């Protein structure tokens, strides 16, 4: 019967890698500039800007 | 490692000059006529001008 029979069961590999969920599109133009996001170098821990109050 | 490097960070003199934030452009054409500014003054603290009833 069935149960005599060696039953294989199918398998696969989709190599699919999860990604994010999260909706993380939100720079320059998804947020019309409010969120400026560029790729500039900087030295130090910190960068500062003083201007007269 | 970084600890024994020294960091100068980053700073710059913009000296952006805040100015006044409120709208104050209410003039002429701004007001439709409304509120006016005229570049030329009268003479004495007080510029009286006697009209016909």
């Amino acid at each position: 019967a069935l149960s005599d029979l060696q039953v294989f069961n199918d398998w696969a590999y989709k190599t699919m890698s999860e990604v994010l969920d999260q909706q993380v599109e939100l720079f320059n133009g998804a947020t019309r500039g409010a969120i400026i996001l560029r790729s500039a170098g900087n030295t130090g821990d910190l960068s500062e800007a003083a201007f007269w109050a």
